[PDB]
């Protein structure tokens, strides 16, 4: 029956190949909310410490004018999915920087088994006041024969069963379709993943995951009081910019350095929307240089409801980016490597010479007066050609960061920077 009301005994799973025990974060912090299985929230705890790590290399990488947009967790759940297959060097890689081994010697066994339970807690729950719905799926090559007991596990673990494609004559026609399919599990706003040329003749299997979130706001803004007003770029150039205001309660705090953390709440309060805002003129680096989960949790248990006055942007940002190169910096070296790279669980017909050639992310954020939508999706394509993407997005002046997470749990579903709120 359900891995959603199951236990690891029940289903008898276990993978092919096993990582290490390394030679338990001393101190237990964050104590586990009511009902909730302490595997489970370790695990949150896990992605929670990627999630930070991942956006530091990232936001190093790019202008500090820039528009950053991700989710964490579809990363996540994407690379666990392609650690299935992964053995030896590949999955002790993939084990440390995804922060799987900074968790208990069960749970860290039993990753997937964990994930599915995490995943039944976020988009299964019986209470829906914002719409919260995740889709995974495997893409591989129409001639080539699969290990069963991997897309059981993939499909039984992360619901994602296999589609066959023809890479091997049809190449850029499958891609399209992978698009396609993102397409459709984000409501139309992730329809472009998979960058032209990335799939290719000699392209085995793409693993991808979809995540998607809708929520009408707790206290909504009237659109009477939205106005319109010039926004100045760091470079010399204005935009239009809607700016919506509103007046209310609202958990709130002025920290360290005059920081401003504001919380915005979706109907239900399981899911918030936090916002980080340097002092008037200050950098958000310094910020974005200290940001541990530990750090954003003291932020929140702080928050004292208060009066105040709530003016941000109707906006609407998008960011599309490679994953090699950040992984990679992070630790992440076999996996991406011909020679090197170590994945013998995908394939049953022997071709173990598998190597991840490249790996795509892309977001989609949109608040309103009514509430807040975001998309996001990620796509992992083994054997394929390894581009060098896009180096050049918009910058613009005085950023903000956004997050948007799940209470009870403590997930970063998405996260980011709003440099540009001009549409
Ligand atoms: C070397 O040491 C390490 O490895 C050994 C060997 O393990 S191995 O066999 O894999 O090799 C570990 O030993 C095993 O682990 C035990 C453990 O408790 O983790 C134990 O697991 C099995 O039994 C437990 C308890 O059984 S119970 O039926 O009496 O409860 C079971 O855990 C329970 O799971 C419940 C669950 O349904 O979720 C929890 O309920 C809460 O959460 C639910 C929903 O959660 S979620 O929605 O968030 O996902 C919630 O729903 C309403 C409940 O409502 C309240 C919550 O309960 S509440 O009261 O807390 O609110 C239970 O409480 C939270 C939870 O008990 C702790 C476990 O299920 S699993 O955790 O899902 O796996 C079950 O696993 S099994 O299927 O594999 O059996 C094993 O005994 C059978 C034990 O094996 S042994 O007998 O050989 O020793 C070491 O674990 S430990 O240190 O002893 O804990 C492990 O150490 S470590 O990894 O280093 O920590
Ligand atoms: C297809 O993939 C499956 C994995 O999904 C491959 O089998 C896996 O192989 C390892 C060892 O070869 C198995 O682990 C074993 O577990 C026992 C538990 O008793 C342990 O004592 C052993 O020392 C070892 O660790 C793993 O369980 C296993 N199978 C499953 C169902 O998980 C299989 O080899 C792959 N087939 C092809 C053709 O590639
Ligand atoms: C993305 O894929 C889904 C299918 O997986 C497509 O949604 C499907 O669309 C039809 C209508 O276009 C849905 O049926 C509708 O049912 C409602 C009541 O439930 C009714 O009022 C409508 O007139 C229609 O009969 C169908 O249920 C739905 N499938 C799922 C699984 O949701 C969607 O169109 C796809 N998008 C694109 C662009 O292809
Ligand atoms: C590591 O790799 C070799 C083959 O490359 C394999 O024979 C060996 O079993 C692997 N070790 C573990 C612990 O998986």
């Amino acid at each position: 029956v359900d891995i959603c009301t199951a236990k690891p005994r029940d289903i008898p799973m276990n993978p092919m190949c096993i990582y290490r025990s390394p030679e338990e974060d001393e101190g237990s912090e964050q104590k586990i909310p009511e009902a909730t299985n302490r595997r489970v929230w370790e695990l949150s705890k896990a992605n929670s410490r990627f999630a930070t790590t991942f956006y530091q290399h990232l936001a190093d990488s790019k202008n500090d004018n820039d528009n950053i947009f991700l989710s964490p967790l579809s990363i996540s759940t994407a690379f666990a999915m392609t650690k299935l297959g992964a053995c030896n060097d590949t999955l002790q890689q993939l084990m440390e920087v995804f922060k799987f081994d900074t968790i208990s010697e069960k749970t860290s066994d039993q990753i997937h088994f964990f994930f599915a339970k995490l995943n039944c807690r976020l988009y299964r729950k019986a209470n829906k006041s914002s719409k919260l719905v995740s889709a995974n799926r495997l893409f591989g090559d129409k001639s080539l024969t699969f290990n069963e007991t991997y897309q059981d596990i993939s499909e039984l673990v992360y619901g994602a069963k296999l589609q066959p494609l023809d890479f091997k004559e049809n190449a850029e026609q499958s891609r399209a379709a992978i698009n396609k399919w993102v397409s459709n599990k984000t409501e139309g706003r992730i329809t472009d993943v998979i960058p032209s040329e990335a799939i290719n003749e000699l392209t085995v299997l793409v693993l991808v995951n979809t995540i998607y979130f809708k929520g009408l706001w707790k206290s909504k803004f009237s659109p009477e009081n939205t106005r319109k007003e010039l926004f100045y770029k760091a470079d010399g150039e204005s935009c239009s910019a809607s700016m919506m205001y509103q007046e209310g309660k609202f958990r709130y705090r002025r920290v360290a350095e005059g920081t401003q953390v504001l919380e915005l709440p979706f109907k239900g309060d399981d899911i918030t929307m936090v916002l980080i805002l340097p002092k008037p003129e200050k950098s958000l680096a310094k910020v974005e240089k200290e940001l541990t989960p530990e750090v954003l949790q003291e932020w929140l248990d702080e928050l004292e409801e208060m009066m105040l006055v709530v003016h941000m942007p109707r906006f609407r940002i998008e960011d599309g980016f490679s994953l090699k190169e950040q992984l990679q910096d992070m630790g992440l070296v076999d996996l991406f490597s011909p020679e090197k790279s170590k994945l013998p669980g995908i394939v049953a017909e022997g071709r173990d010479d598998l190597y991840v050639s490249d790996a795509f992310h892309k977001a989609f954020l949109e608040v309103n007066e009514e509430g807040s939508e975001a998309a996001a999706s990620t796509a992992v394509v083994i054997a394929g050609r390894s581009l060098n993407p896009n180096r050049v997005t918009f910058k613009a002046n005085r950023p903000f960061l956004v997050f948007i997470r799940e209470v009870p749990l403590n997930t970063i579903i998405f996260m980011g920077r709003v440099a540009n709120p001009c549409v």
